[PDB]
């Protein structure tokens, strides 16, 4: 129940960032809608890893609540302004991995700010990119586009996720992973 | 391709980016080439099921003696249906690709849920085809070496340790 929402949020953030994103220490990770379940899980895990965290949120209170967590950036999730704001903040480097859950122009804008070796991770529903396409030139600089549908993964590899969920809980249990709160 | 370029390309594409796992299915195009053969060696070590492709009879015959799951034609695109038919519609878990044009589109189409298509080679990509937790990754070794020489220098030592340990049997290029 509330036990499933937590598991689903942490399994998605962990699988996306650690296994598919290869997020390593000091890398820059852009997390959209960071205040959401999956979003705070991603921030939490990102802090465990030691990455540079760039976030995004829809209201002042939520954005203000993210800046209190001590992140290097907090943008507007309802806008595309984040792309230029981040390029300006990193002198053009951009980001190494993007945990995306936003629809529209944000997908194109997100890919565009990937630094060489960048990883874009799509968590959005199949309808956010259904009839859409990606120009392979955008990935030329050793970049990648990865869709992650946790609901599907669970069905196909139930056992592999039960152990990953114990693995994560063991981390929290022992204090190697701090579960960050909302407010 | 030299040993360094072959194994660095293959290991970074199959292990780091590709995440090849014991039992998974991997399609390796032009498998008799340098990168291709390093790719087969690493797959062997991992314990993956190997699906290959080669540009001539002599080369396909060479792949067959290695004992693999499939040996198709790289100057064709038939490999897509032949594999779906051979794997009962499952398709493949990861595709190491160096072929062009339709081979890519057809190669992305046969990824199994959770599939990883690594493009080594060289043109849009329909995102719907990546819906079942699939991905598309471009690997440019030269660019990578230039940007993270130290990380790659260290990966080469990691690979060479496996070779020295007898864990990674290096299959020679029968060319
Ligand atoms: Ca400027």
């Amino acid at each position: 129940n509330e036990a499933a929402t937590f598991g689903v949020a942490y399994l998605t953030a962990w699988h996306s960032l650690c296994e598919v994103g290869r997020l390593s220490p000091g890398e820059r990770v852009l997390i959209h809608s960071a205040t959401g379940g999956v979003g705070m899980a991603a921030v939490s895990i990102a802090k465990m890893i030691g990455a540079r965290i760039y976030t995004t949120a829809g209201s002042d209170a939520k954005r203000e609540m993210l800046s209190r967590l001590g992140v290097e950036y907090v943008g507007d999730s309802r806008s595309v302004d984040f792309a230029d704001e981040i390029l300006e903040l990193t002198d053009g480097y951009g980001v190494d991995v993007v945990l995306n859950s936003l629809a529209g122009e944000a997908i194109q804008r997100g890919v565009q700010i990937l630094a060489p070796g960048g990883r874009f991770i799509e968590l959005g529903k199949k309808d956010v990119y259904a009839d859409a396409s990606l120009g392979l030139a955008a990935l030329a600089k050793s970049a990648s586009f990865s869709v992650v549908d946790l609901d599907l993964n669970l069905k196909l590899q139930p056992a592999r996720y039960r152990q990953l969920l114990q693995h994560i809980l063991q981390h929290v249990a022992d204090g190697k992973l701090e579960v960050l709160p909302v407010t």
